[PDB]
C-alpha cells in the first residue's frame, strides 16, 4: 500500500472513540477517515486489509508512518457507524432496506470466509454505512460471542456466523442492545440453557429463523456466509 505524509492530512474533528478517529482530507482532495494509534500490529492489520478487495469491506487510502502515533487513512462513509445510523434513522427502515444491509454484510464476510480470515469481532460497531446505505465491513463481547467462543476460544468463520445472527438483530430491532442489563455470565447461562434473543418487529418469521440457524449450539449445524448469502437472498425474492 502507499506510505502517507503527515504534511498531507488535514485533521478536521474527532468523530469516534477506542484509538480515536478523525473527520479529514488526504491532499486537500479526498475526505477521509483517520484513525490513530502495538504499532506492529497496527500496521500488519492495514496491510492485510489493503490485500482484501470487496465492494462490502471497507478501503484504505495509505498508513502514515513517520510521525507518532501512527495512524491509518481510510475512505470516508458518510452515514458513519451502522450502529448509529440505525438507532438515528429508526422508524424511516422498511424490512427490505434492513434484509440489504444484512446482505451487504453477508457478501462482505463470504468473501473473507473464502479468504481464510475470521473477523473475531463482527458486530454492527464495526459496519459502516456509506453512499445510498451501502454497508461496509470493518476492523476485518460476550454478546456477539458463540457457545464454543465464550467457553473454549473456538474461533472459526461459523463463529463469525453467530456474531452475524446478533449483527442481524441489531439490524431488524434498529439498533437495539443485544441482551440489554445481562452481565456476561448471565449471557453465557442462558444462551447455554437455550435462551435466544427475541423476534424483532421488523422481522419476518422467515427472518427470524435464519437468525436461529446462525444461532445453532454447534458450529457445523450454521450455515457457511456463502450459503448463508443465498438464504438471505431467497427470502428477499420470495416476497
Ligand atoms: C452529524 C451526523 N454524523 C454523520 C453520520 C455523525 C458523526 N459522524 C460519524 O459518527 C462517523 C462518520 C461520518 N464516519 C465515521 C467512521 C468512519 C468512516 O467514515 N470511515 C471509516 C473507516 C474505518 C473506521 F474504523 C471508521 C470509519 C464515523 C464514526
Amino acid at each position: 500500500g502507499s506510505v502517507i505524509d503527515p504534511s498531507e492530512l488535514t485533521f478536521v474533528q474527532e468523530i469516534g472513540s477506542g484509538g480515536l478517529v478523525h473527520l479529514g482530507y488526504w491532499l486537500n482532495k479526498d475526505k477521509v477517515a483517520i484513525k490513530t494509534i502495538s504499532e506492529e500490529d497496527f500496521i500488519e492489520e492495514a496491510e492485510v486489509m489493503m490485500k482484501l478487495s470487496h465492494p462490502k469491506l471497507v478501503q484504505l487510502y495509505g498508513v502514515c508512518l513517520e510521525q507518532a502515533p501512527i495512524c491509518l487513512v481510510f475512505e470516508f462513509m458518510e452515514h458513519g457507524c451502522l450502529s448509529d445510523y440505525l438507532r438515528t434513522q429508526r422508524g424511516l427502515f422498511a424490512a427490505e432496506t434492513l434484509l440489504g444491509m444484512c446482505l451487504d454484510v453477508c457478501e462482505g464476510m463470504a468473501y473473507l470466509e473464502e479468504a481464510s480470515v475470521i473477523h473475531r469481532d463482527l458486530a454492527a460497531r464495526n459496519c459502516l454505512v456509506g453512499e445510498n446505505q451501502v454497508i461496509k465491513v470493518s476492523d476485518f463481547p460476550v454478546k456477539w460471542a458463540s457457545p464454543e467462543v465464550f467457553s473454549f476460544s473456538r474461533y472459526s468463520s461459523k463463529s463469525d456466523v453467530w456474531s452475524f445472527g446478533v449483527l442481524m438483530w441489531e439490524v431488524f430491532s434498529e439498533g437495539k442492545i443485544p441482551y440489554e442489563n445481562r452481565s456476561n455470565s448471565e449471557v453465557v447461562e442462558d444462551i447455554s440453557t437455550g435462551f435466544r434473543l427475541y423476534k424483532p418487529r421488523l422481522a419476518s418469521t422467515h427472518v427470524y429463523q435464519i437468525m436461529n440457524h446462525c444461532w445453532k449450539e454447534r458450529p457445523e449445524d450454521r450455515p457457511a456466509f456463502s450459503r448463508l448469502l443465498r438464504q438471505l437472498a431467497a427470502i428477499a425474492a420470495s416476497g
